[PDB]
DNA sequence: GCGCGTACGTGCGTTTAAGCGGTGCTAGAGCTGTCTACGACCAATTGAGCGGCCTCGGCACCGGGATTCTGATATCGCGCGTGATCT
């Protein structure tokens, strides 16, 4: 599901996006493939470390956006994965209205 | 000044082709030599162009008249609203 340069969705807030993965990381012997091991520049968060974590540019965003990724942050780019990636922008959209509103009513 | 709506701007992604480096080919721009005929120069002269004067008629002036025409009001017609009568 998780292919190198291939499409996925990612979690960040309470909205997910499109990214692209340039690197995979493999915990058990230690090194991304994009094997070449840990760069002296390159950091890969603790929390996420010992697990296999994925190195994505997402989609829609500058290039100084990107970071690494776990498992619990990603989900594979499938329909169901759109379909509610859709479902959380409508929520979103439609809390940010209902808050617009209570505020407004508030005011009066 | 206010309100709407939409059409540029900003930004990210994808695609195109500008750009650079390299080599080849030959077309034409440049240069050189030679030669001829075209133009400047000169002299003579006569005729086309210019200054001037005269005659006249095209057009400027003035007066009277016809014609738009611009603005308002009003009349008449058409449309909308209110009242009265019929269903």
């Amino acid at each position: 599901e998780f292919a190198l340069g291939g499409r996925c969705l990612a979690f960040h807030g309470p909205l997910m996006y499109e990214a692209k993965i340039l690197k995979i990381w493999d915990p058990s012997s230690k090194m991304y493939t994009s094997p070449q091991k840990l760069g002296e520049d390159e950091s890969i968060p603790e929390e996420i470390i010992n697990g296999k974590c994925f190195f994505i540019h997402y989609q829609g965003w500058k290039s100084s956006w990107d970071e690494w990724v776990g498992y619990d942050r990603i989900r594979a780019y499938n329909e169901e994965n759109i379909a509610m990636k859709k479902r959380l922008a409508n929520e979103a959209k439609e809390a940010k209205k209902s808050l617009l509103e209570q505020q407004k009513k508030k005011k009066l």
